[PDB]
DNA sequence: TCCCGTGAGCCTCCGCAGG
DNA sequence: CCTGCGGAGGCTCACGGGA
């Protein structure tokens, strides 16, 4: 029961109603009946679509100022008043100034090593506390003390509100209290999931006190509780907190392995740990921008115009911050200073390493890296010395030569892998060839994936380049993208009508539907994915029975209950940034409680598309949920270096910061994606030119070019056309400058014949602004008679939008709007339909005069030229609009085969 | 003295019978 | 096709806290 709309920024909607036409004139403000409730002949929007576009840039990612939770379960818990309290038993065991017990007596209650107490806070606002008492025993001078093992009350969890008031959660809480701090011992049942789990499909929207998932205060993950198991030396007061916060203490700690000489009070090993990784002799280190600065001198960096012929200019009042990629280096001597007389030390491990030269460090400068491959490396004779405990993670550089294979086949088979070919000598700017002894020494079942909210096969696109997933049905009602999806995915057979309809019919029993396609049944699927269109709410205020209801019957619930009646392994539900914010936070902490009920293991965070492959803005919502029997994905690790601007990841619920498992929140791998490297090698083409297919003049001339441009033998460069931009708008844009940055703003006040030989006039500001002020030709600079709204103040058919000024006093200006990309820039979060006035419009080629074109677009998104593409131009745009950037999916993918791997 | 923000109500048509 | 109708979004305008 959703009806379309008409776009409120193409022109088409921006002239006037006439009044010489059947509709138009029969209106009520016409003299008409208005029996007709129509629109003007011609004001029939063609951009014309469904409002389901959310994400409407708001500032609720701004103001992140914010500490960090991990509440500590508060503090200071009131003291009880205890008459007696004797042990029972002998003591269980009796070591160095201690002797632990069974169980317990207070004031004639017992307690037992298993049992949860609970204890009375300080503050009458923070319910009473609930713990696991996980030993009793004796100080030789303390007195008598237990270890409680904290759980965390579900009205402390990220479900707030929506929590179960009898859940709780596992949490690596704990402390050693004094017995008398006791309330009551409550008892505390374990709802663990039934072994017939995944056939419990069917259900609508307890008694005591139960958990089921350990809780993740910081990052908001619900996984399985820890299975680890108490040995003969310590069952009698195990703790799985402490055991896990020892390991974790222990991963923490830098240390070292064999040893190869003393020498100056410095021991020369071989091998050395960090954080789970081998680094040796010989293998590859990231390090921090502020490690090492190579010798070559660090590289080191108009008259007012007309008053009165660029008006407007004044408006313009309020990559370049990307940070530098990783530190390469090669690990020469590992070794450790020492205190005469000792010959180790720890907390104190140095390295000796080779430095690397990424082409944008030479003398030669950035401008090197527009032909080089993204892991492409320089060797040479310069060495530095680094604080061990500094490196960021390990990484592999092989000779590009002794590779034993092709060099585009060495970098696709491994995560972290660089390659050189060349010496760089920096006093001599030269480069010569690198030393001899820097030369080297010398599957999985994919899963059934059903992907309703296909698209054209964006998100899908990107675990098949995974090797994650095998995308054997597809749901998508749009026939445009349905049939788009098969041209991709000939293996899969989709469903080319309604969600709600099929999963009506497998409920209620069916094999096939009225085409005649064999349905997804109980335990089929194996991988759950998809992209909801959140249109029915895009709100942000509070939710109210009417909108809350409507929400019930929104297409977010029934992809959950797909998740429902499929309980299959991995559930992936991928949305705008927003949607951890919707309706007060509430859309997301429901999907959550709602995917918790089903007991599953889930988490969420926000993504940076750029931050993986691609030269655009667009965050995005992931919630990830995994069965009850395997392990719960982490987050990709950012893999290039994106401007910290469009990196607001955090997102906060109800004064509670979460973030996510991701470490790299500034540097990277990879160097920054830029428009240049996206779309450089494309011809020169007019607008409207409507060529579906054509040749590339012109080889490859960037890696990210080299990579989407295929390998097919058919140099066919398909859907390279853009949109047929009215005479008028060809003007304004062939009107606005080259120079970076440049947008409507910057439009000369003028008459201008168009290519249809009318005339379009100029702009008359009659009228004054109160917070602008004249011109510095004492011009005026108003626009309306509102700076009441005088529809007789209105100017259509010219160069400057009359609109703009008019409400740009109250919308930032519309920097952006008409504006065209520059080449050092990236493309702005892509949209389903480009329109130089829309809210997201900064869209004008770089260059020639024209809007970006599909393939562009296909550009800006992860999507190869080989992927093909159905219906007509329109059409397409809003394929890859609403697609995911398959270098998104494919890193996010990844995240999961660690998973599938990690079995148990 | 401005801002949202929160509706209630007028305004502006899109699908859709229904002819 | 209209030809006109039911009825959904959104756009505007009258307040009510909150700095
Ligand atoms: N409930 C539903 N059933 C079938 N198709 C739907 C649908 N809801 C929306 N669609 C269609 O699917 C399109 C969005 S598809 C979004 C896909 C996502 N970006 C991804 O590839 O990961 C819309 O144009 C809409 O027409
Ligand atoms: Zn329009
Ligand atoms: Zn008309
Ligand atoms: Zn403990
Ligand atoms: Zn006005």
């Amino acid at each position: 029961a959703f009806k379309r709309r008409r776009c409120g920024v193409c022109e088409v909607c921006q002239q006037p109603e006439c009044g010489k036409c059947k509709a138009c004139k029969d209106m009520v403000k016409f003299g008409g009946s208005g029996r007709s409730k129509q629109a003007c002949q011609e004001r029939r929007c063609p951009n014309m679509a469904m409002k389901e576009a959310d994400d409407d840039e708001e500032v609720d990612d701004n103001i992140p100022e914010m500490p960090s939770p991990k509440k500590m379960h508060q503090g200071k818990k009131k003291k009880q008043n205890k008459n007696r309290i004797s042990w029972v038993g002998e003591a269980v065991k009796t070591d160095g100034k201690k002797s632990y017990y069974k169980k317990v007596c207070i004031d004639a209650e017992t307690l037992e090593v298993g049992d949860c107490v609970s204890v009375i806070p300080d503050d009458s606002s923070k319910p009473l506390y609930l713990a696991r008492v996980t030993a009793l025993w004796e100080d030789s001078s303390n007195g008598q003390m237990f270890h409680a093992h904290w759980f965390c009350a579900g009205t402390d969890t990220v479900l707030g509100a929506t929590s179960d008031p009898l859940e709780l959660f596992l949490v690596d809480e704990c402390e050693d209290m004094q017995l008398s701090y006791i309330h009551s011992k409550v008892k505390v049942i374990y709802k663990a999931p039934s072994e017939n789990w995944a056939m419990e499909g069917g259900m609508d929207p307890g008694k005591t006190y139960f958990y089921q998932l350990w809780y993740d205060q910081d990052y908001a993950r619900f996984e399985s509780p820890p299975k680890t198991q108490p040995t003969e030396d310590n069952k009698f007061k195990f703790c799985v907190s402490c055991a896990r916060l020892a390991e974790m203490r222990q991963k923490e700690i830098p240390r070292v392995l064999e040893q190869l000489e003393d020498l100056d009070s410095r021991v020369l090993y071989y091998s050395a740990t960090k954080n789970g990784i081998l680094y040796r002799v010989g293998d590859g280190v990231y390090l921090p921008p502020e490690a090492f600065t190579f010798n070559i001198k660090l590289s080191s960096p108009k008259e007012p115009v007309d008053e009165d012929l660029y008006p407007e200019h004044y408006r313009k009042y309020s990559n370049l911050d990307a940070p530098e990629p990783y530190r390469i280096g090669r690990i020469k001597e590992i070794f450790c200073p020492k205190k005469s007389n000792g010959r180790p030390n720890e907390t104190d491990i140095k390295i000796r390493v080779n430095k690397f030269y990424r082409p944008e460090n030479t003398h030669k400068s950035t401008p090197a890296s527009y032909h080089a491959d993204i892991n492409l490396l320089y060797w040479s004779d310069e060495e530095a010395v680094v604080d061990f405990k500094a490196v960021q993670g390990r990484c592999t550089v092989e000779y590009g030569e002794d590779l034993p294979e092709c060099v585009q086949v060495y970098s696709m088979g491994g995560p972290n892998r660089f390659y050189f070919l060349e010496a760089y000598n920096a006093k001599s700017k030269s480069f010569e060839d690198p030393p001899n002894h820097a030369r080297s020494p010398g599957k999985l079942p994919k899963l059934r994936t059903l992907d309703v909210f296909s698209g054209c096969g964006g998100l899908s696109e990107g675990f098949h380049q995974a090797g994650i997933s095998d995308t054997l049905w597809a749901i998508e009602m749009w026939d445009p993208a349905a049939q788009a999806f098969r041209l991709n995915n000939p293996g899969s057979t989709v469903f080319t009508e309604d969600c709600n309809i099929l999963l009506k019919l497998v409920m209620a029993g069916e094999t096939t539907n009225s085409r005649g396609q064999r349905l997804p049944q109980k335990g089929d699927v194996e991988m759950l994915c998809g992209g909801p269109p959140c249109q029915g709410f895009s709100g942000m205020n509070r939710f109210n029975s009417r909108t809350y209801s409507k929400f019930k019957n929104s297409l977010v619930v029934s992809f959950l209950s797909y998740c429902d009646y499929y309980r299959p392994r991995f559930f992936l539900l991928e949305n705008v940034r927003n949607f951890v914010s919707f309706k007060r936070s509430m859309v997301l902490k429901l999907t959550l409680r709602c995917l918790v009920r089903m007991g599953y293991q889930c988490t969420f965070g926000v993504l940076q598309a750029g931050q993986y492959g691609v030269a655009q803005t667009r965050r995005r919502a992931i919630i990830l949920a995994a069965a009850p029997g395997e392990k719960l994905p982490l987050f990709p690790e950012p893999l290039h270096v994106f401007a910290p601007r469009a990196c607001q990841l955090s997102v906060v619920v109800d004064d509670k910061k979460f973030v996510s498992n991701i470490t790299r929140l500034s540097s990277g791998p990879f160097r920054t994606i830029t428009v240049r490297d996206t779309m450089s090698d494309l011809p020169e083409v007019r607008n409207g030119a409507s060529a579906l297919e054509i040749s590339y003049n012109g080889e490859p001339q960037s890696w990210f070019q080299r990579q989407l441009r295929g390998a097919q033998y058919q140099p066919i460069l398909r859907d390279h056309i853009c949109k047929d931009m009215s005479a008028l708008v060809a003007a304004r844009m062939r009107h606005i400058p080259l120079a970076p940055g440049s947008d409507w703003r910057d439009l000369p006040n003028i008459e201008v014949r168009l290519s249809d030989g009318t005339m379009a006039r100029k702009l008359r500001y009659t009228h004054h602004d109160r917070k602008n002020g004249r011109s510095s030709s004492g011009a005026l600079r108003g626009v309306c008679s509102c700076v009441a709204c005088d529809p007789a103040a209105r100017q259509f058919n010219t160069l400057i939008p009359w609109c703009l000024p008019h409400t740009g006093n109250r919308h930032n200006h519309w920097a952006g709007l008409y504006g065209r990309l520059e080449w050092d820039g990236f493309f702005s979060t892509t949209v389903t339909n480009p329109e130089p006035m829309g809210k997201q419009g900064r869209v004008l080629h770089p260059e020639q005069h024209r809007v970006v074109s599909v393939r562009e677009c296909a550009r800006s998104q992860g999507f190869p030229d080989t992927y093909r593409l159905f219906g007509n131009i329109l059409d397409k745009h809003r394929q890859v609009g609403n697609a995911v950037p398959p270098p998104l999916a494919k890193a996010i993918g990844l995240e999961i085969k660690l998973c599938m791997l990690a079995k148990a």
